[PDB]
């Protein structure tokens, strides 16, 4: 039976699902780890004990326990990102969409969801892999991993809550794919991991980490890179936050054992309820429990790994969206609202940059302000708003990614860079937010091919072209069709540093993506903060 | 006799001089101080002892002892600035051009020459006052003052070489004008002092200094302001340079008395020959002997005087040229030559900014570099050249002047700001230098009205219009004709900060002259250098 697959962990039974007036198979909720519950909370995951009988994989698994956005109740713009399944600590499962008839050995793509390491689900509608599996004939996998304290509480030295367990969850799922995807018709030698934001940073982290490098072939990073300022913390900061989490729950803080034991008796929601109280600064785009530079998963600091070429050498395709910061200003900066144009006064601008670069002294705050202020028209509310939008985007996503790509390209086997700047015609978020963080995903997953969703014809064409770039790159290491007649997405090189825009207009090649601003964020400001 | 004038110092005999096919009187070489020779060198000037008989004022006086530019022998571009008279320490004289017939009580304008405080002459061809006196019917005076060590050697505490004596020379000449210009038909109650560069900074210094404020009515500053980085030094730095001058001449350095006595036995050329060896840094646009913040001529630091309104409150008219820095890069920055386009490589750019901001640490040098580098086209030789040109101009002239004007305007009775950007059609200097430092002077003095000089008709029209702005401002405190039909030069206000361009095209009003760059030079960099 096409819906029955025998894996090394036991038999699995899928379900036939319709897609663009055809059908493919879907194996949903396949367990790849023992449930990380009870005394296993904060612990490294354990391999799923094989099972007898047939595992029913016809429905989506639970979503991991996570903070839930309630800023705009009933608003689809924000709720499409929330868990659409019951939450549970028993959440380590993966989903596979397989073309029909079942391929013998085709390209595999494993999606790693984003969500700032504190949220995210593999079951969201924008992550439905059927359109991509079907349209590009690839075996599409979406994995899951613990987020929040459950996935990243870090007390270095302790083996009970070592930190990074959420990354190890991803690695185990990549191990299961490496070990079993052949039975679903996928080529374990041709798997591409791809993800957005924290998912994009995770992808980069698996490229860096010696222990994950052999489990995949190529990588795609969307609006995230491993060296992002919000993507990791030192073991000292991780410890300080775990202890502070404990203090918020009236825990005994005499020892890691006492703290860990106390945290394990608390119900999930108790940890989620005080999660945000541990941040060291009043900030925006900073999350409580994220990966820690532990000396294990990451042998040394990310920067020295990038400088010495200590990472997997392969091809990568990555990029960013035009207005990466608007989401975070809307949720946490004074003066921004969902229903107004959000014109920003100098006062709110100043408050905004303080929130955006939490770790900066006054001189640093001044350098940023000068760098983004048009002093010939300083009280212009639109410029202040857009300037703040660029500051958050540049500091948090674009410049860190540009630094990663420039360092990677020196040792890699091929880099393709994009700049996604098409605002979807049916976006429910206000205009001022522009091309929002996370809104290229719907084009990568092919939603614009679904008539009922209301995208234009050019938006379907764009989605088809992006899906074909991603899948062709996954298969060959190059997003371009060998002897095609379409315009070529040029390779990014250390010298020419080319990139393309990704929108409904005719391809246009550019160079040095935001260099002016990134020299400021990557070279000048850090030097300024270190000296002062 | 129209050429005979009886002053409080004695009788003077002028000479009739032709001008644009007419004639006016000229009284040249009138002494206003005792010759500052012998034991008087470095000393405050003394009032000229009255003389019996008639002083022959038909020819130009000697020029003060000064370094002489020999960079381009025979080249008029540079030699027009050199002394065109025999040099001598006996050089304190003034020149007066009087309309004919002799006015009874007209507007007086006193010109103060520039030359970085180390050079300059009242007798240069570009300073010929006959065209302005004749065309605008004003009594035009040009004074002189000691430069170099002779005018500014400073050993604070000593009364033998107190420093600032060159400024006191100017003040004495302004005193003589106040006391005697009535006899030449000038109104001592309506004198405007105006000057360029060091002359412009001197004008501003007389506005600040309590002891000079009552000697004039209004002021005009061209490409110079009192707070310029090269226009003054602390008493400590002045002392350090005087001592170092002494060391270069094998002087006894045990006491000020020993040093001063030794320096007084040396011939003029001996001091001039080692003058440049005392600068503390390898620099450009820095001069050895300049005014010192002594607590006397300047009661307190210039900045606190500007902040508290401690200065003469009146009307001022001032401005800058488009390419103030090219002169100094040509003479001292590697990669610039008179006969080539002077395209600059990154290496020479980096050497240039180091030379341009001598007092900056590495972080400061980086902030400047980032601020003026187009990182999208960093190896562009023209951009590097023009960028260096702007750095020198902004740091040394424009931003210091913009800081002065903004501080002055808060307490003054009227400010008129200009931006002179017309490159003369007959300029002998290369094109890359643009609108050079000091080349608006020829338009202020009316040379374009002299056919043989070869200016276009529009250049004559521009010169006529500038002369009429300067003279009308001198007479009334406003460069505009009351009920004229011509476009109005708007007042510069704290709020709107308006200014005009000065060129052959129709007047065009602008706002916030180079704010972006001046916020960097006036607010950010100083803060950065103080913090680091
Ligand atoms: C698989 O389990 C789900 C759980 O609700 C159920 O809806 C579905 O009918 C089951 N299918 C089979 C064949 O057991
Ligand atoms: C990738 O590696 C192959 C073989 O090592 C080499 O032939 C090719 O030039 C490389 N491509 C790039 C873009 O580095
Ligand atoms: C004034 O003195 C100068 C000095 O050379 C001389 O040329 C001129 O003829 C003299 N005129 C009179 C009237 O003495
Ligand atoms: C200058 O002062 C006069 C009298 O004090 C006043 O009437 C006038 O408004 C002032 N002008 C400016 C521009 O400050």
């Amino acid at each position: 039976s096409e819906l029955l697959v025998n894996t090394k962990s036991g038999k699995v039974m899928g379900t036939r699902v319709p897609v663009l007036s055809s059908h493919i198979s879907a194996f949903l909720g396949i367990p790849f780890a023992e449930p990380p519950v009870g005394n296993m909370r904060f612990r490294r995951p354990e391999p799923k004990k094989p099972w007898s009988g047939v595992w029913n994989a016809s429905t989506y698994p639970n979503n991991c326990q996570q903070y839930v956005d309630e800023q705009f109740p009933g608003f689809s713009g924000s709720e499409m990102w929330n868990p659409n399944r019951e939450m549970s600590e028993d959440c380590l499962y993966l989903n596979i969409w397989v073309p029909s008839p079942r391929p013998k050995s085709t390209t595999v793509m494993v999606w790693i969801y984003g969500g700032g390491f504190y949220s995210g689900s593999s079951t969201l509608d924008v992550y439905n892999g059927k359109y991509l599996a079907y349209t590009e004939e690839v075996v599409l996998v979406s994995l899951s991993y613990r987020v929040g304290a459950f996935g990243f509480l870090a007390l270095h030295g302790s083996q009970e809550a070592p930190g990074n367990v959420g990354l190890l969850d991803q690695r185990m799922a990549l191990q299961w794919v490496h070990d079993n995807i052949q039975f679903f018709g996928g080529d374990p030698k041709t798997v591409t991991i791809f993800g957005e934001s924290a998912g994009g940073a995770s992808v980069g982290m698996h490229i860096l980490s010696p222990g994950s490098r052999d489990l995949f072939r190529r990588a795609i990073l969307q609006s995230g890179s491993p060296n992002c300022p919000w993507a990791s913390v030192s073991v000292a900061e991780g410890r300080r936050r775990a202890v502070e989490l404990g203090r918020n729950l009236n825990c005994n803080l005499n020892s890691d054992e006492e703290l860990i034991h106390c945290l394990r008796e608390k119900k999930p929601q108790e940890l989620i309820d005080v999660e945000w109280n541990v941040l060291p600064f009043d900030s925006i785009f900073r999350f409580s429990f994220v990966p820690v530079i532990d000396g294990e998963f990451f042998p040394t600091s990310l920067e020295s790994m990038l400088n010495s070429g200590n990472f997997k050498k392969t091809q990568i395709l990555l990029g960013v969206n035009k207005d990466e910061g608007s989401f975070f200003l809307l949720y946490g900066a004074p003066g921004f609202s969902k229903d107004s144009e959000s014109k920003i006064s100098r006062e709110d601008f100043m408050s905004g940059v303080k929130l955006s670069v939490p770790h900066a002294n006054d001189l640093g705050l001044d350098a940023v302000t000068l760098q983004y202020t048009d002093w010939m028209d300083d009280n212009n509310g639109i410029k202040n708003r857009d300037g703040l939008d660029d500051i958050v985007g540049d500091h948090n996503v674009i410049c860190p990614l540009m630094h990663f790509v420039n360092k990677y390209t020196k040792f890699g086997n091929g880099t393709y860079l994009y700049f996604f700047n098409h605002r979807a015609s049916n976006l429910v978020w206000p205009e001022w937010m522009g091309v929002i963080h996370g809104y290229e995903i719907e084009f990568v997953f092919g939603l614009p091919l679904v008539k009922e969703l209301n995208y234009t014809a050019e938006e379907e064409a764009l989605s088809r072209r992006i899906m074909h770039y991603w899948a062709t790159f996954a298969k060959t290491g190059n997003p371009n069709e060998p002897h095609s007649q379409e315009s070529k997405w040029p390779l990014f090189t250390t010298k020419e540093q080319k990139f393309i825009d990704l929108n409904t207009e005719p391809m246009k090649v550019h160079q040095r993506l935001r260099v002016q601003m990134c020299v400021f964020w990557n070279q000048f400001l850090p030097k300024l903060l270190n000296a002062t």
